[PDB]
């Protein structure tokens, strides 16, 4: 069967820890007074909430509301136990309340709201410093909620705030995140498609925070070189393969050896022999301007096929590539 694995980095954290701390089920809600809030305006609706800007009529400050859609009752308490334990943490959403939505008669949680400065704008024309200075900040998340036994799953640009105006980001959606503890094995059912890391996609499911890592990877390449997304399956298969044209197949086969993962046969017709590609190949007029050999070299040591052999969020912040960074 598959070789064991334990992430390199944060293996004890839940074992210092109390029970009370990642035993989510045995959590109780402190429930908040719905009245506080008013509904203004519907921002988007996803698979698990329906989320609202609103206004907290005690102190007249601007919230965002996500009202859960009803789901298994361990998924909620989850979210909250992970909001609450990172509470205060650098660039992590601030869970403000929860409180019970009248009509939904689900829980509704309350955050600090962010003024989101447009995606499009942010991609079109953040600079090579302002793309190095974000990645610094998404990095003080990871690092956090890491280091407090807690890998987010879900790391992807829709999932990270920016307020470019005030240089302010926070990294939201803990729907998907879990505590990790050491010899767990995870549901490979993750991440968005683009930025699911061959651990998921090989259905190898003794993963750790390792995954944000490739995550992180997938949206730094695809920033720097002008390609969005970089790694642009039609499904989950195809997403492996295009993958492999890039990292190469021998490495995929070298990964996939090591913890005596058996590739699912529907590859063989798929697949092929792929070497590996220097990062230089995607550099071109369009681009050269947010490319750098600390850029690649970074890229290089996030996007690996060996979750155990990436950069941790916190060897990530000494890399060159952050030189640059005003501390
Ligand atoms: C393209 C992702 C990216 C790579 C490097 C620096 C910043 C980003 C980024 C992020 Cl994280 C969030 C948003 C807004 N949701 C926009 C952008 Cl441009
Ligand atoms: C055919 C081809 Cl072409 C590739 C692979 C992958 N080894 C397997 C088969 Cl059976």
């Amino acid at each position: 069967g598959p070789v064991p694995s334990r992430a390199r980095v944060y293996t004890d954290v839940n074992t210092h820890r109390p029970s009370e701390y990642w035993d989510y089920e045995s959590h109780v809600v402190e429930w908040g007074n719905q009245d506080d809030y008013q509904l203004v305006r519907k921002l988007g609706r996803g698979k698990y909430s329906e989320v609202f800007e609103a206004i907290n009529i005690t102190n007249n400050e601007k919230v965002v509301v996500k009202i859960l859609k009803p789901v298994a009752a361990a998924k909620i308490k989850r979210e909250i136990k992970i909001l609450e334990n990172l509470r205060g943490g650098p660039n992590i959403i601030t869970l403000a309340d929860i409180v019970k939505d009248p009509v939904s008669r689900t829980p509704a949680l309350v955050f600090e709201h962010v003024n989101n400065t447009d995606f499009k704008q942010l991609y079109q024309t953040l600079t090579d410093y302002d793309i190095r200075f974000y990645m610094y900040e998404i990095l003080k998340a990871l690092d956090y909620c890491h280091s407090m036994g807690i890998m987010h799953r879900d790391v992807k640009p829709h999932n990270v705030m920016i307020d470019h105006e005030h240089r302010k980001l926070r990294l939201i959606d803990w729907g998907l995140a879990e505590f990790y503890h050491p010899g767990q094995e995870y549901n490979v059912r993750v991440a968005s498609r683009y930025f699911k890391g061959p651990e998921l996609l090989v259905d190898y499911q003794m993963y750790d925070y390792s995954l944000d890592m490739w995550s992180l990877g997938c949206m730094l390449a695809s920033m720097i070189f002008r390609k969005e997304p970089f790694f642009h399956g039609h499904d989950n298969y195809d997403q492996l393969v295009r993958i492999a044209k890039v990292l190469g197949t021998e490495d995929l086969y070298d990964y996939i050896d090591k913890y005596n993962i058996e590739l699912d046969p529907r590859f063989n017709d798929i697949l092929g022999r792929h070497s590996r590609k220097r990062w230089e190949r995607f550099v071109h007029s369009e681009n050269q301007h947010l490319v750098s050999p600390e850029a690649l070299d970074f890229l290089d040591k996030l996007l690996r096929y060996d979750h155990q052999s990436r950069l941790t969020a916190r060897e990530a912040m000494e890399h060159p590539y952050f030189y640059t960074v005003v501390k």
